[PDB]
C-alpha cells in the first residue's frame, strides 16, 4: 500500500503536534519513495532538524530545504535533482502535498502542503500525496507565516519518520 508517513513540528521549541501523510506510491513511485526516505532518514540525510523556511497564510507552507534552510538548497535521494514523474495529481485544495520546484524537472527535497486549492499549479509541480491526519498541525505552521513568507517563529520538524 501506501506509505504513510509523519513530520512531528515545533515552533521555537515548542511542540505543534503531528502531522500524518499518505504518499501516492501508486501514482508517482519514484517522488513518493524520495519523500518517503527523506522522512526516514534511511540514507544518512533528511528532513529531521530542519525547517518550514516559506509559510504564506492563504496559500502553503513550504519546507525541505535541509542543507541551506532558505530555500535554495536541498537533494533528493537519487542525486541534487529528478524529474518531473507526472501531472496525473492535481492540487484540489487544502492539504494538497506537492513539490516545489525552480522550473521542469528540478525536483529535490523541497516541498509543500497547500492551506488552500492551489489549481493553478497543475501541470507545474509534481502533486504526490496528501494530509491524512493533522490539518490542525498544518494551519498552526501556517498562523507563523506571513504574506512575505518568512516566519515570525522557528519552525522545525524536530523528528519524522514512516508508520506503515
Ligand atoms: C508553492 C511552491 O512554490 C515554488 O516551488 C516556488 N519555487 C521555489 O520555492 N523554489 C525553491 C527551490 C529551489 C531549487 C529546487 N531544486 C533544484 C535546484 O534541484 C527546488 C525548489
Ligand atoms: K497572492
Ligand atoms: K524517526
Amino acid at each position: 500500500g501506501n506509505p504513510l508517513v509523519y513530520l512531528d513540528v515545533d515552533a521555537n521549541g515548542k511542540p505543534l503536534g503531528r502531522v500524518v501523510l499518505e504518499l501516492k506510491a501508486d501514482v508517482v513511485p519514484k517522488t513518493a519513495e524520495n519523500f518517503r526516505a527523506l522522512c526516514t532518514g534511511e540514507k544518512g540525510f533528511g528532513y529531521k532538524g530542519s525547517t518550514f523556511h516559506r509559510v504564506i497564510p492563504s496559500f502553503m507552507c513550504q519546507a525541505g530545504d535541509f542543507t541551506n534552510h532558505n530555500g535554495t538548497g536541498g537533494k533528493s535521494i537519487y542525486g541534487s535533482r529528478f524529474p518531473d514523474e507526472n501531472f496525473t495529481l492535481k492540487h484540489v485544495g487544502p492539504g494538497v502535498l506537492s513539490m516545489a520546484n525552480a522550473g521542469p524537472n528540478t525536483n529535490g527535497s523541497q516541498f509543500f502542503i497547500c492551506t488552500i486549492k492551489t489549481d493553478w499549479l497543475d501541470g507545474k509541480h509534481v502533486v504526490f500525496g496528501h494530509v491524512i491526519e493533522g490539518m490542525d498541525v498544518v494551519k498552526k505552521i501556517e498562523s507563523f507565516g506571513s504574506k512575505s513568507g518568512r516566519t515570525s517563529k522557528k519552525i522545525v520538524i524536530t523528528d519524522c519518520g514512516q508508520l506503515s
